[PDB]
RNA sequence: UGUCGAACGGCAAGUGCCCCGAAGCCAUCGCACGGUGGUUCUCGGCUGAACUCUAAGCCAGAAGCCAAUCCCAAGACCAGAUGCCCAC
């Protein structure tokens, strides 16, 4: 609504940076063989793609950046601050 | 005050009383120091079977416990290492 924000993922790593008001980092490891960009630039602005192979090795992290996000001591509906999990999908490719 | 003849000098008042007093001791009266790694459960959640967290496969983490730092130290009987050496 607000917030504007910046994130970053640094080669093996993930930052979270000004979340929420939070002016820090917030790291998290992905194994060897997940990579991974932005669309920040300009035409999506919003998203991030996780690619990968295995079924539970690439869904085991794409479940903790939805664990890495809630606003606790807060009513939570009436406003959505969160980079989160979306959509649940089974993307192929055929382009 | 008393007292050594009087000063000087002391002494007696179970340390006369008093001011100051180093050393030592001591004060939340002074001062210094006391911010660490795993492990798991609440839990957010993952895969989906028979669609959702779990029936197996699983990350994750506050306290928690667990060691560790810390104090003690083989009656835990240390075949730990090491220095030195007899008589008969």
């Amino acid at each position: 609504a607000h917030f504007p924000i910046n994130v970053s993922v640094d080669g093996q790593n993930i930052e979270v940076r000004n979340f929420l008001g939070e002016k820090r980092v917030r790291r998290q490891l992905v194994p060897s063989s997940v990579k991974v960009s932005q669309t920040d630039p300009s035409k999506v602005k919003d998203e991030i793609i996780f690619d990968g192979n295995d079924l539970e090795q690439v869904s085991r992290e794409a479940a903790v950046l939805h664990q890495m996000c809630l606003v606790k001591k807060k009513d939570i509906r009436k406003f959505l601050d969160g980079i989160y999990v979306q959509t649940k999908t089974n993307i192929e490719g055929m382009e």
